[PDB]
DNA sequence: AGGGTGAGTCAGGATG
DNA sequence: CATCCTGACTCACCCT
C-alpha cells in the first residue's frame, strides 16, 4: 500500500485516493487554505517521503492529477 | 467501561451518552426513520448484548431514558 | 499526528 | 429469490 503521491506508506483512500496522513492533511488544507504556490523548477518536480516538502505546488497538482477531491 | 443501554463494552460518547458503537447507530436510524416498533412483551424487555435484537420499542425506550439526543 | 465522534457502506442473518 | 434489521469497517471533520 503506497501514497499514489508521494509514494510513502498509504493509510487508506482518501478523497477518493490511495495516499498517507500527511498527503491527506496536505491537500485539504491547499484546496480550503490561500497559499501561493510556485514551482522553482519546471512544474515537474520529483515528489517523495522527503521531496515533498520541496515543491507543494507539484504536490498539489499530483494530488489533483490522481483525483483526489473534496 | 459499559453501554448505558445494553451494558456491552462502551466505544464513546454517542449523541450525549456512554454506548457501544450498534446501539449508537440503533438510536440514529430510530430518530431518522420511523420509530412505530410494537413491544411483544411488558415494555420491560431485558436488553442485554444477547437480547437487545429482540425488541426494539424497549431498546429506542432504553436510548431516550439515558438521554441520547442528535 | 492522533484521538474522539459522526456518518456511509457492506455483508450476513432472520424473515417472508 | 427479495426485503429488513444489525453491527463491523472505513473515512469524514474537529480539536489537541
Ligand atoms: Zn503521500
Ligand atoms: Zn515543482
Ligand atoms: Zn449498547
Ligand atoms: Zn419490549
Amino acid at each position: 500500500k503506497l501514497c499514489l503521491v508521494c509514494s510513502d506508506e498509504a493509510s487508506g483512500c482518501h478523497y477518493g485516493v490511495l495516499t498517507c496522513g500527511s498527503c491527506k492533511v496536505f491537500f485539504k488544507r491547499a484546496v480550503e487554505g490561500q497559499h501561493n504556490y510556485l514551482c522553482a523548477g519546471r512544474n515537474d518536480c520529483i515528489i517523495d517521503k522527503i521531496r515533498r516538502k520541496n515543491c507543494p505546488a507539484c504536490r498539489y497538482r499530483k494530488c489533483l492529477q490522481a483525483g483526489m477531491n473534496l
